[PDB]
């Protein structure tokens, strides 16, 4: 059980914090605001490829919805949060190398597992999309 | 009844329409303007991507599909040569502002025609643009 | 500017009511101080450890209900290195009854305040409130924020 | 016939400790017996019940008790009754781990307390006229 309007502002703190990763700005630490654990490490390595190849992402979130938030913790060691978040956004890779030809546009739902550190950050653990170099990399 | 290229005329604008996503984005870099925008539509948009710059924020924008309708090559009068392109434009965007945790969004199609001077290097510039169907920016600043 | 940019209300309002989960664990009867490290170190944690050390060799606790809690402003300073800074300021409005046994009645408490915190990352990324400074025996006014 | 204030201020002292009691954690609904009696103990066990069976426990906090005109008058024939008007100044929050967030609230209120001696040497509050789970618990 837990607070929507919560979940909607720390995602879309989250989708913003990908942004800002993933973009010109090139600021892979940002990851480490609201990331952690497994999710952290993969976007650490996108951040960083996308700025190894010198290319980034524009993004735009259209709407987010939190379908279920749900607060569990398992054994005496942490608490964790499940949000499946319904997420429409569409994003384009500028590259130098072949310009323009990349875009997206993602209508999906997409289920988080996230930490809540000892300062109660809520920072994100890791995540899948559900079915139901690239462009559509970030779908996240 | 004057040719303009469809293949040239949607790069021109594919050409432009990153220009003004790097310019109002957060690299903020206004001199790109001046690349491929002449005249009127360079001080519409410089003044708009220096003017969010100045106010800390910094645009957001994924162009989904270009179209071109019509693509004109006019000269008009013996001064320069000219063209007309309408382009439909499928896009999306979000100010992105540190002010409010939540960013405010929009997604748009619409129709906008263009006009361009040919200049001396055989580049097309943008001079002016209308867009048919210190203040706070709203989110359809970046139509185009 | 040089590097100053607002913190997420929601990362404010979920930090700060951490805080408050402290507090009531360290100045409650649980008596949690090892609590007030957690968010908590350099000036606050000592203020803080010895009033909830005192609280427990006094054998007195604060009972803590908590009001709406608002975030009035949250701002992210520099610090050294690139990050590791910010000052928030929040409105905090609640009623605390400090229980002593001593003392004849327990004497509550009901204010609605605002305070600013000060708060850092240390070494790796991680989040403690430093110091806490409000804006207009044991004491039940010994406990806020 | 107005009461001995202090004869009053115990009666709702002790009942606001019995009705935090019940409604708390330790969710004791033998505690409404003691200090009830009538609609105030079938109102506040249901409701103490409820919130057992729901595993949702009260907090309370008292912050002033006031008592407004306390009077006396006898209960029809034998037994006797009493009115006693107080201004309850409280703070009190309804934890449910299901659901977002507790449920605060701070309220200043009068309520009149109609109650009645029992036979031997006991008064109960038989009456409340204030003038889901929602913060119901007031008095």
């Amino acid at each position: 059980p837990m607070d929507t309007e919560e979940a909607e502002e720390l995602v879309r703190q989250w989708e913003n914090v990908k942004a800002e990763a993933l973009g010109p700005t090139h600021q892979v630490y940002s990851l480490s605001e609201v990331l952690d654990e497994s999710m952290l490490v993969q976007w650490q390595t996108l951040a960083q490829t996308a700025e190894a190849k010198s290319c980034y992402w524009r993004f735009v979130l259209l709407h987010l919805e939190v379908l279920q938030a749900h607060i569990f913790e398992d054994g005496i060691a942490g608490e964790a949060a499940e949000i499946e978040a319904l997420l429409e956004e569409a994003a384009e890779l500028v590259d130098e190398s072949q310009p323009k030809n990349a875009k997206y546009y993602s209508t999906y739902k997409i289920r988080y597992i996230l930490k809540k550190q000892e300062d109660g950050l809520w920072k994100f653990c890791q995540s899948d999309i559900q079915i139901q170099l690239d462009v559509m990399m970030a779908r996240g």
